[PDB]
């Protein structure tokens, strides 16, 4: 509604970067006329001339001599437009936001290809915070996102968390701190946003339901604060009906959402993309504009290509493939933790995602039984310290993958674990 | 000699994030061991399988099935270590720096890949500026370079410039309103660097000279402020004898260098990179690890196998293909000038680069005389008011790209230029 106030002065402060302002009016209007007002580099200097690449369940994709050209070349900075074009009518299929017909100031819902979705991630918590400013937020949580926050000087407040993610009435209890209308007033320092992940918590696996969605957006409205979803296990989830999103609730345009192809498609390809209310997607790009620039041309070719030809259709189907693949890699590490750990252990299955987070009973610690006991007996698993604020506090849990071990090497590494804690113990 | 006073206390906080740390006791010491520590996705599942992409002037480049696996996932925050080990060799041989073998702690030569190389001049940026500190440029100036800066609400002083670059009298009567030891007070607010593009500057075509370098390095030295060379046409010299660079000289380690690939090998793959002190480097590192992760893997291996068939004998044999196309073109844009704006305007002839930087005789701002009779009479070129920090003041200056046109379309594009200049004269 009043989107100036998630806006640091430094980000409303960006201005536009002309590499398109003089380079517009040549498509239409004169389409006889010279302009040597580009910055652009001749492309035919560049040694790659074209390129095949061979794909599974897919036609081969085939950059001919034009398309190569216009892969080695600069792009928009949001992204090229018909993958833009693409992801905005799987956002309208999977989530029908409310916002897609808004007008810009009021949330109108916009994307932005970006280099990897935590790419998208860092600039809106740059966007956001000034030192001092309070966020909410669920631990354990993702370390690369607690690495993230921790220069930008904010005051990261803990929301309770339980199986089924997020506890609304933790958040409620958090909230009663303030008055709803704190939020309008500059002296009060309401939090900012809401940040978590709502399928598959990196390192718990746990999810957050649809009940308890509809409670957090209502308590976000009330004290009017963002969310941030961070979904790069949206296409991960082992229920196959997906919860509904954030953001297909979003009648205020409050939710920035970060979707990733990182697991799905590719992580080294450095493509993801966020989905939000114009104003505050429009400060990203303009912090793009002065950085990165753009997304890798080839890159979003390559998935723009493999995407229109698979279709909605082929693309849900290579989903439930690789959903197929890790539910079994899933079942496989429960039974190998079933095995073993019975007794020595205590864990929730996971309802998303590709890890297991596994409490060891009868010790503090297990930083030391793991890191200590590691070149000797073979096995390596990473203490859960890192997941949270305060690394240096103890932790007797473990963050065990099963993205790729096969079920003999899980049972080594779970028969190697159970007799360390049963002589640690 | 103290990096401490060139980071933010921001930049100073960050830590390292861990997708290394408990990934890093796997090659050696235990060779046989499990390991369910990691967070990399299962690469099986990626869609893309093989790559063939046909090079001009080198051997086809092949992805098989183990490396197409590897250029789908996620590499290491700096560069993939084959590219970083041979752009290590080509700096030592293109520059030979001083600071090879310094102790990291006084600024041993460390290598960043980034994602184009405006990423890494960013994040320096980012890495160093506190609102009101001053900085040290000569306009005009790169206008991303200048958006870039603005937000971060540092106080811009204009060094005067000339047709050798930067003026290093006007540097030392800037820096003559400091005493040397002012660097060294918390109160003073000495410049923290000084920006500049030493070849083919954009917009101006000019290059500083080997005798203005070491004067205005030592003006560095005796008030300590950092040198960031942004030398993206450093490979584009029409001289083929290059002019000794600020990384080569800089015995104290106060350069940071940024180099790209843009214009001579890719600007859509998005990779450049930096040289610089290791502590500043490592700060700009860390920063990557929580935003972009790391540059394209897919897009380094294409790079890094290209430059390693070549050598330093192929790539330098196509940097010269390409000076040779440029200076060509520059010379056809001159013949253009010669025959048409001959006493309506003056301009310099570019010593790099690829634009040709025009004053419009009689007339206080071209602004009008271009985007005005633009549709009108079908020629586009770009006024020179972005180029300044006071974009708003009127300018009778014009950039020309000659990266593209052929002679005909610059001799017709400087006729129609030259009828406007004499009707609105």
């Amino acid at each position: 509604m009043n989107y100036a106030r998630f806006i640091t002065a430094a980000s409303a402060a960006r201005n536009p970067s002309p590499i398109r302002t003089m380079t517009d009016i040549l498509s239409r209007g004169p389409k006889s006329m010279i302009s040597l007002a580009g910055g652009l580099p001749n492309p035919n200097m560049f040694p790659f001339k074209t390129a095949v690449i061979t794909v599974e369940n897919g036609k081969t994709i085939q950059f001919g001599e034009e398309m190569m050209k216009r892969a080695l070349q600069y792009s928009p900075s949001a992204g090229i437009p018909e993958l833009l074009s693409w992801l905005k009518q799987l956002q309208i299929k999977l989530h029908n936001p409310p916002t897609i017909h808004y007008p810009p100031s009021q949330g109108q819902m916009d994307l932005c290809v970006t280099s990897g979705s935590q790419q998208g991630l860092c600039k809106v918590f740059e966007m956001i915070i000034n030192p001092g400013d309070n966020v909410l937020l669920d631990e354990p949580a993702y370390s690369g996102t607690l690495q993230s926050l921790h220069p930008l000087g904010c005051n990261i407040i803990n929301v309770a968390s339980d199986e089924s993610g997020i506890v609304p009435d933790s958040l409620r209890d958090i909230l009663s701190r303030w008055k709803p209308e704190d939020a309008k007033n500059p002296q009060k320092n309401t939090p900012k946003f809401l940040y978590t992940v709502p399928n598959g918590n990196n390192p718990t696996g746990n999810s957050l339901t649809s009940e308890r969605k509809k409670e957090i957006y209502e308590l976000a409205r009330k004290y009017d604060f963002l969310i941030i979803e961070d979904d790069p296990y949206y296409f991960l989830q082992f229920n196959k009906f997906r919860v509904p999103t954030f953001l297909s609730m979003d009648v205020d345009g409050r939710v920035i959402r970060a979707d990733s192809f990182s697991k799905i498609i590719s992580s080294g390809l450095r493509i993801g993309f966020l989905t939000g209310p114009k104003p505050l997607i429009e400060r990203v790009i303009l912090h793009i504009q002065v950085s990165t620039l753009h997304p890798s041309t080839f890159n979003q070719l390559m998935i723009s290509q493999l995407l229109h030809e698979w279709g909605e259709e082929g693309f849900m189907a290579h989903v439930d493939r690789v959903i197929d693949f890790y539910s079994n890699q899933k079942d496989a590490i429960l039974a190998a933790a079933d095995k073993w750990l019975t007794g020595l252990a205590e864990w929730h299955v996971p309802a998303a995602g590709m890890f297991l987070w596994i409490k060891v009973k009868g010790i503090n610690d297990v930083k030391e039984l793991i890191e200590e006991k590691a070149v000797k007996m073979g096995v390596l698993m990473l203490p859960g310290n890192a997941f949270y604020v305060d690394s240096s506090a103890p932790s007797p849990y473990l963050r065990a993958s099963f993205s790729s071990a096969s079920p003999e090497q899980m049972d080594v590494a779970f028969q190697v674990l159970a007799q360390l804690i049963k002589e640690s113990l």
